[PDB]
């Protein structure tokens, strides 16, 4: 990885921008020269193969975060997958050529990045930047990053360990997909119970809930069975307070969260993806994605619109970029 010819990366490139805060529908727009991020020393620049949406695209669009925002207009676009194309003096871990992943945000509610992963390149902070598995695709890999992080973040601050049982509340979205496979996978829990819709419970089985429990046909807060640790990624901590032992952790990443839950903001990491490798390597964690994906980067206002309907099944992905 030798630094790539300097006049071979562009300084002006397609991505989708929004000006104002509002609708996805309303402000989110194609611009088919804007300015390519510059990159800060401790930054690689990435050409970008694929991003996957998370809510918080939409919800930070809205201007939900203005007060700790970065300044307009915005590209959007958490997570990325793609390949560095230039590295910062002070970079250590990648060069030229490396095949990468991560979610670009290391703090999402505060001062995340004007150039987001909706653009034909972006620059991404070292450190939250992994080396993309081998075995995964670039749509696969780009699926990931926030999702995952949540996921593991969430299980350790509620000490998830060997024998534990848990109860994961929203089990068929992008998080709650990723919270189930850890949880079973890689945290050893006894007994993964998990909510979701009629038509999603076999997916839930599958990913590895011993029990997946209708959402639609009964309230879990009423079942005898309390848990080690509730994690709630909907929002409905009020009702996740009542099925958890004694003793017990809930965790929430939709507030307010009523105490004894805790609500947390995920910190991105790639040193977290690297941790995750193995599993990713052998299948025993795999990349969701809903039916729909991949959406092609001319239809990125109608992936934000599904992502909006609040019924994905794992992750809305944009490819080709
Ligand atoms: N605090 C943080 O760090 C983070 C917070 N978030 C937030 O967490 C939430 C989940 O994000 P994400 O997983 O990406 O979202 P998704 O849009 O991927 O979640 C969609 C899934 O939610 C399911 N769902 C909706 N309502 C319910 C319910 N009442 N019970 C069970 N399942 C339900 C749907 O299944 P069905 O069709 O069966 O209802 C669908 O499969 C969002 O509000 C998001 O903003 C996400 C990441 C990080
Ligand atoms: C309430 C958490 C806020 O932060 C993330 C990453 C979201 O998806 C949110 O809504």
């Amino acid at each position: 990885g030798a630094a790539a010819p300097s006049e071979s990366i562009p300084s002006v490139n397609k991505a989708w921008v929004y000006s104002e805060y509002g609708k996805t529908s309303d402000v989110l727009k194609f611009d088919p020269s804007v300015a390519v991020p510059e990159i800060k020393e401790d930054q690689v620049l990435i050409k970008v193969v694929a991003a996957s949406l998370n809510p918080v695209d939409f919800k930070r669009a809205l201007g939900y975060f203005k007060d700790t925002d970065s300044p307009l207009p915005t590209i959007p676009g958490y997570d990325v997958a793609g390949v560095v194309v230039k590295v910062g003096s002070q970079v250590t871990k990648f060069k030229v050529g490396d095949e990468v992943y991560g979610d670009l945000n290391e703090t999402a509610l505060v001062n995340p990045t004007r150039f987001g992963s909706l653009a034909e390149y972006t620059a991404a902070d070292e450190r939250v930047l992994a080396h993309k598995p081998k075995n995964l695709s670039f749509i696969e890999a780009a699926s990931l990053p926030l999702a995952i992080e949540t996921a593991h973040e969430g299980l350790e601050r509620a000490e998830l360990s060997a024998g534990k049982s848990v109860l994961v509340l929203g089990g068929a979205g992008g998080v709650g997909t990723h919270i189930i496979q850890l949880a079973k996978h890689v945290f050893g829990a006894s007994k993964v119970a998990a909510t979701a819709s009629t038509k999603k419970l076999d997916l839930l089985r599958t990913l590895g809930a011993d029990l997946a429990i209708d959402y639609t046909k009964e309230n879990f807060e009423d079942l005898p069975e309390k848990f080690d640790v509730v994690y709630d990624a909907v929002g409905e901590t009020d009702k996740a307070v009542k099925a958890v032992k004694e003793g017990g952790k809930v965790v929430t990443i939709v507030g307010p969260a009523t105490p004894p839950a805790i609500l947390f903001v995920l910190t991105s990491k790639g040193s977290v993806l690297e941790k995750l490798k193995p599993y990713l390597e052998s299948g025993k964690v795999k990349p969701v994605l809903d039916p729909t994906s991949p959406y092609p980067f001319t239809k990125v206002v109608e992936a934000f619109g599904y992502l909006e309907s609040s019924r994905a099944t794992g992750k809305v992905v944009v490819y080709p970029i």
